[PDB]
């Protein structure tokens, strides 16, 4: 048998989120200003 | 048998977020000023 | 057998968001000011 | 001033495809046979 | 002053491609079989 | 004054791919037989 | 006890996504 | 006891996405 | 007793994402 249970992934937060700013997950090329 | 259950992928928040600047998921290219 | 169940993806929140920014979940190529 | 040009982004090839199985971008939960 | 020119992002190939599998960008749960 | 160029990022080949079995970008669970 | 003015723009706001308040006492403002 | 021009701005304000508050007291103001 | 221009700016301000407050006393401001 496979059993595969209770993963996760959280790149920014979990449970409160602020951003004034630039969260970029992928960038091939590019300017970011922040 | 095969299993799989109980997985999750949070990009930016749960449960509360805010934004008062941006947030791209993927850029091939660009500017970003926040 | 094969038995997949329970899972998700949240981009940017779940059970309350607000944006008084900007949110491209793909861009090819361009200018975000925020 | 600001400048950017000429980026790509390639997932699978470029010219030339040929595909005789499964090709996802994202796939949030499944089985894929292949 | 900024200039940001010629990048790129290869997943599988380029110029020539052939798939007789699975080729997944993101998953986020689930069986692949190959 | 600034100047980035030619970067690239090559995850499975270039010129020639061939696949027989699984290729997966990001997974977060799950069985991958191959 | 003589309150004036408590908040002055002399020019042009382009644009309001929040609270903008004179004189808070009590309450709840969610902008 | 004479409050007067507490928060002064003299030209232009290019856009609000916060609290701007004269006078604060009490509450909650949640911008 | 007397209160005047606490906050005072002369040229423009681009963008406010943040709390500004002339006279705090007591509350909560998220901002």
């Amino acid at each position: 048998g496979y059993e595969v249970h209770h993963q996760k992934l959280v790149f920014f937060a979990e449970d409160v989120g602020s951003n004034k700013g630039a969260i970029i997950g992928l960038m091939v090329g590019g300017v970011v200003i922040a």
